[PDB]
């Protein structure tokens, strides 16, 4: 409805750029305010431009002076935004799966929220950049039924397309409601064939049939009769059919409420999410929890690092 905050620049010169760049980072210490000033108000799209001109016209690679000269969550963000759109999706998932341990949260968010397009570029990259095989290092790094979840959402085979028929829509409503009966616990290959396999029309009806026979949202049914990272992903799965940057908005709220800060949660979302749909996402926060957007990472961050993402969130 309302989409990004990041937009591309009007009066763009890659090669002003380059030299803007090159100024801020040249000899001793650094001027991070210029850095963000430039990048922050460009596009990907932009920002690849400038990476081809800081060769031509200062004799140096852009990306690897960054990480040189830039440190810990400040370099992470501007590292980010400098890279190419679907190779930064790719790149998070390989490092949600490299070496032993496993960022679930982060493998779950990304193959909810794409869409089944995406996720085919996203593949063919992952396969091209590594050499391995997508659906293979998740079979690897995740068990049982979440694993057949995510590799579901990985292998692209969700019906595409809005066709909408009233009699399927019922019995999967139906199903639903017959899993959530059980005396002994849910019948969750159910779940898994509904939530992964119908299009998103289909399933937004199948979610009002559901709460018309059960009296209950899907997503309550889904937090009493399942548990753990299946559970999670089935919740992320119907949060994104119903409203992704609402989906979002609740994945920056948990990144910074309470106790901690996930930081890469924070800069993967404010990073991936800038150029789509943040303005919506700022206004589902702010119905979510009464607090801007911008208070909660003015709050929760500091330094160069608040400095970048608090121009992300506009
Ligand atoms: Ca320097």
């Amino acid at each position: 409805t309302k989409g990004g905050t990041v937009k591309a620049a009007s009066g763009f010169n890659a090669m002003e750029d380059a030299q803007t760049l090159r100024k801020a980072m040249k000899g001793l210490g650094t001027d991070e305010d210029a850095i963000i000033s430039v990048l922050a108000y460009r596009n990907t799209a932009q920002r690849q431009e400038i990476r081809t001109a800081y060769k031509s016209t200062i004799g140096r690679d852009l990306i690897d002076d960054l990480k040189s000269e830039l440190s810990g969550n400040f370099e992470q963000v501007i590292v980010g935004m400098m890279t190419p759109t679907v190779l930064y999706d790719v790149q998070e998932l390989r490092r949600a799966m490299k070496g032993a341990g496993t960022d679930e949260g982060c493998l779950i968010e990304i193959l909810a929220s794409r869409t089944p397009e995406e996720i085919r570029r996203i593949s063919q990259t992952y396969q091209q950049q590594y050499g391995r095989s997508l659906e293979d290092d998740i079979r690897s790094d995740t068990s049982f039924m979440f694993q057949r979840v995510l590799v579901s959402l990985s292998a692209g085979g969700r019906d595409e397309g809005n066709y909408l028929d009233d009699a399927l829509v019922r019995q999967d409503a139906q199903d639903l409601y017959e899993a959530g009966e059980k005396k002994w616990g849910t019948d969750e290959v159910k779940f898994l064939t509904v939530l992964c396999s119908r299009n998103r029309n289909h399933l937004l009806h199948v979610f009002d049939e559901y709460k018309r026979i059960s009296q209950k949202d899907i997503e309550q049914s889904i937090k009493s009769e399942t548990s753990g990272s299946f559970e999670d992903a089935l919740l992320a799965i119907v949060k994104c059919m119903r409203n992704k940057s609402a989906y979002f908005a609740e994945k920056l709220y948990k990144s910074m409420k309470g106790l901690g800060t996930d930081d890469n949660t924070l800069i993967r979302v404010m990073v991936s999410r800038a150029e789509i749909d943040m303005l919506d996402i700022r206004a589902h926060f702010k119905r979510l929890y009464g607090k801007s957007l911008y208070s909660f990472i003015k709050g929760d961050t500091s330094g160069d690092y608040r400095k970048v993402l608090l121009v992300l969130c506009g």
